[PDB]
């Protein structure tokens, strides 16, 4: 389907048994979610944007359900003001920008 | 046209008669550009990003071309890691997300 941009493109994702509201963000290289528990090993990382940098934990190979698809990707967990779905996951579900 | 997301959706924009590279950002409500000179008066605006809040200069009804499409709208100028084209202008050029 087609998703208009008059409003923030929000979607409900399923991850780690939890439901979260997230933003389909083409400007985000990676997916960044608010503090939560995830299985497996992680590496500390620093990501920057408007306002500066925030420290996050990088988890790889995480299963995420979004827009009916079941995708695998890296998830960065940290003090982000909003849950963001980055390009690393958007590509997996075949999402593109059209005009 | 269609733009995939395997790489950053960087496009050429034209503002003030000069070409610049900007990021098509669906996760951004507004368009924020790096320091530059724009005509007329500006109003103050506070925007919050991933690392916190920053002060930006708000210019209205500014002529700006994105991917060759002409738009006239609000442009914010301030300390941003990269030029970002937000939904306020993405909607003016008929940009949508599809999957
Ligand atoms: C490495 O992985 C990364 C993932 C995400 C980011 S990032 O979040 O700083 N970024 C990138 C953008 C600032 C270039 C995504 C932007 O679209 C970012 C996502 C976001 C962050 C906080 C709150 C709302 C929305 N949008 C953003 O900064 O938008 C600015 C400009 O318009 C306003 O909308 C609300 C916030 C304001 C950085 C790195």
């Amino acid at each position: 389907p087609q998703i208009t941009l008059w409003q923030r493109p929000l979607v409900t994702i399923k991850i780690g048994g939890q439901l979260k509201e997230a933003l389909l963000d083409t400007g985000a290289d990676d997916t960044v979610l608010e503090e939560m528990s995830l299985p497996g090993r992680w590496k500390p990382k620093m990501i920057g944007g408007i306002g500066g940098f925030i420290k996050v934990r990088q988890y790889d190979q995480i299963l995420i359900e979004i827009c009916g698809h079941k995708a695998i990707g890296t998830v960065l967990v940290g003090p982000t003001p909003v849950n963001i779905i980055g390009r690393n996951l958007l590509t997996q579900i075949g999402m593109t920008l059209n005009f």
